[PDB]
């Protein structure tokens, strides 16, 4: 792709986060914590899912960053709606104002309703994302393997601002320790 030039310096907002997420100084990465964190609740926290969004809104122009996925063994990356719910128990799909790529169980799956199968040769270790507002699509790309298409919604309906979405998901297993990291332009 030639998506590079629209690259934006995304930041997380700390206020959005799930309490057991733990994100650096330069609000570039996030990882799960082993205990809450100490911080007071909101109404902005997700509260039943390991997210946070970034600080950044978009409503016009095209957009473009990088995430670093390695040694994940489950996330979820995209972008949604700045007043998608944040309490209780729910899906990420269109409808629910999410437009998402996930990880789990050794597949990667779009989280269209229901969910659609993504292929994959060369499993990621970073992914690109890609928002043309005007056009209604939003595009992931696989940068390990020289930029492949990995998966476009089109025909979206955002219905509002964008943020971009993160979630670093759950570490039962003990294996899922590492860190979502936001990638240099
Ligand atoms: O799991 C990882 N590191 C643990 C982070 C950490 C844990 C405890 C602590 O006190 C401070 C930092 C990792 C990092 C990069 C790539 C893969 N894995």
């Amino acid at each position: 792709h030639h998506h590079h030039h629209h690259m934006v310096h995304i930041t997380l907002d700390r206020n959005t986060a799930n309490s057991w997420l733990i994100i650096s100084k330069d609000r570039r990465q996030v990882r799960m914590g082993d205990t809450h964190q100490n911080v007071s609740d909101n109404k902005e926290r997700f509260s039943n899912y390991p997210m946070v969004l970034g600080a950044q809104r978009f409503s016009s122009g095209k957009m473009y960053w990088e995430v670093d996925v390695t040694q994940k063994e489950a996330w979820d990356l995209g972008v949604c709606r700045d007043s998608v719910q944040r309490k209780g128990q729910f899906s990420l799909s269109p409808e629910n104002g999410f437009w998402t790529i996930w990880l789990w169980q050794d597949s990667y799956e779009a989280g269209t309703s229901p969910q659609t199968t993504l292929h994959i040769q060369v499993p990621p270790c970073q992914i690109g994302i890609f928002v043309d507002y005007e056009a209604g699509v939003v595009s992931f790309y696989n940068i390990t393997d020289h930029g492949s298409l990995i998966y476009t919604f089109s025909e979206c309906v955002f219905a509002g601002p964008l943020r971009p979405f993160f979630n670093v998901g759950f570490n039962y297993s003990g294996g899922n320790a590492a860190p979502l990291k936001l990638c240099p332009l």
